[PDB]
């Protein structure tokens, strides 16, 4: 494989470390398919973001891969006032207790995969699937989603081992080959 954009070896114990990945946004605005694979280790059991790609100050203008204490899912939201929609597929997931991987695959006019440990474990069949490309986005970070003031932002707390995006689906093998060294 071939990443647009690689992350790794990231500590987020609070706030402040937290990655601002805003400066990046240009490689990833005008993704209409795409895959984002990540392991991670997380601390808690809120819903926390990964990955967040979001506009302003705005509140319901995200993208965000998130995981919870028995869940992965993501959003793709939109605000605006024009177009207005929230997005949300998720499943309920068994995670190790250390070390796990997930990805996200998103083929254009067929739909969304999420893979965690090596298991298909989401299948979304959307010929009309949305992706970056459908919001405006000012801000980017992995550990949370920029968010207003009074919303929730999805603070993330733990490891993040690697996170790599890439501007084409990638076969379900590789990613269950990939996913599958933490099974
Ligand atoms: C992944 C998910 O379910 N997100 C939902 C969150 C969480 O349930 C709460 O933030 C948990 O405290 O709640 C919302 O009201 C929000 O904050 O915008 C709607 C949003 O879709
Ligand atoms: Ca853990
Ligand atoms: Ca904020």
């Amino acid at each position: 494989v071939d990443e647009i954009a690689n992350y790794g070896n990231l500590k987020i114990t609070k706030e402040e470390e937290r990655v601002n990945i805003t400066g990046d946004l240009e490689k990833f605005s005008s993704l209409e398919e795409g895959t984002i694979v990540t392991r991670f280790n997380m601390n808690d059991t809120s819903i926390q973001s990964l990955i967040g790609l979001s506009d302003g100050n705005k509140a319901n203008n995200y993208f965000s891969l998130y995981v919870s204490g028995g869940k992965v899912g993501y959003e793709l939201r939109r605000q605006e006032g024009n177009g207005d929609f929230n997005v949300h597929h998720s499943a309920d997931v068994t995670f190790n207790r250390g070390i796990n991987t997930l990805a996200l695959k998103i083929e254009k006019g067929i739909g969304a995969k999420i893979f965690l440990n090596g298991s298909l474990v989401k299948t979304v069949s959307d010929p009309n699937i949305k992706f970056l490309n459908a919001i405006n986005l000012n801000s980017g970070f992995i550990g949370k989603t920029d968010r207003a003031n009074g919303y929730n932002e999805y603070l993330f707390r733990g490891n993040i081992d690697f996170m790599n995006i890439y501007d084409k689906p990638v076969s379900d093998n590789y990613l269950l080959r990939k996913t599958g060294e933490t099974k």
